[PDB]
């Protein structure tokens, strides 16, 4: 196996995991592949000579695979899915195309909601975020083609699958989960907003994700995420 090294964003102390859902997505992909890999955090104000030479463009995250450097998170993920393949490593792509688009609009709705300071607009932006979360909830609770089995009498027609595409984490989850993590942490801290309990699909999904080391161990600390948003999350005024 060629050497695999992921270079990721460091946090406020220049060493710990920083806020960056792109770095986290790729850490999750590599973990799910079962490949041996290293992960090196990068303080962009205090780069090492090594990092400056590997990637003088300075993009983060970046991947060293053998002696080849890759940038652009989406391209890095496509490369890893192709080159780390069966039989030694599992294919992580979703089977159902809609798994790859469900929930993708949430992060932009969240960003607008937290950056806004116009009080009159706040309830509109909160509703936009709730509606995008509800569309994700409806996807998670809709049975996929691989599910044709009876459901409990109490939850007929409700999918109980663990993750976006089925019972295994896929590339789709590696993209979405780090973004939902930010959404939940930042909205709690700066908007007093919580995902309604009635969004039972979304809450089952997050609970199942947090119980998995691939997601839990690659999350930045809540404090780091809160600090990252401290000067952009605006109070209504």
């Amino acid at each position: 196996q060629p050497q695999v090294e992921l270079f990721v964003k460091a946090g406020s102390d220049g060493a710990k995991i920083g806020n960056d859902p792109f770095s986290q997505r790729l850490f999750m992909v590599l973990w799910l592949k079962g490949v041996t890999f290293n992960v090196t955090t990068v303080d962009t104000k205090r780069r090492t000579e090594t990092v400056q030479k590997l990637c003088p463009g300075g993009q983060l995250p970046f991947l060293l695979y053998g002696t080849e450097v890759h940038t652009d998170t989406n391209k890095i993920e496509e490369f890893l899915e192709a080159v780390l393949c069966p039989p030694r490593y599992p294919k992580l792509a979703a089977l159902n195309p809609e798994s790859n688009t469900a929930g993708l609009d949430i992060f932009a709705k969240f960003s607008a909601y937290i950056k806004n300071s116009n009080p009159a607009l706040n309830d509109n932006l909160e509703k936009g975020l709730l509606k995008a979360l509800k569309v994700l909830d409806n996807y998670l609770t809709s049975p996929l083609p691989e599910e044709v089995d009876e459901t409990s009498a109490e939850d007929e027609g409700v999918s109980q699958r663990k993750f976006l595409d089925g019972n295994e984490l896929t590339l789709a989850d590696c993209n979405l989960l780090p973004k939902l993590h930010i959404v939940q942490v930042v909205c709690k801290k700066y908007r007093g907003f919580t995902i309604p309990e009635a969004f039972r699909g979304v809450h089952r999904y997050l609970s199942n994700a947090y119980a998995r080391e691939e997601f839990a161990s690659t999350c930045p600390d809540d404090e780091e995420i809160e600090l990252a948003y401290e000067q952009v999350a605006k109070a209504l005024k």
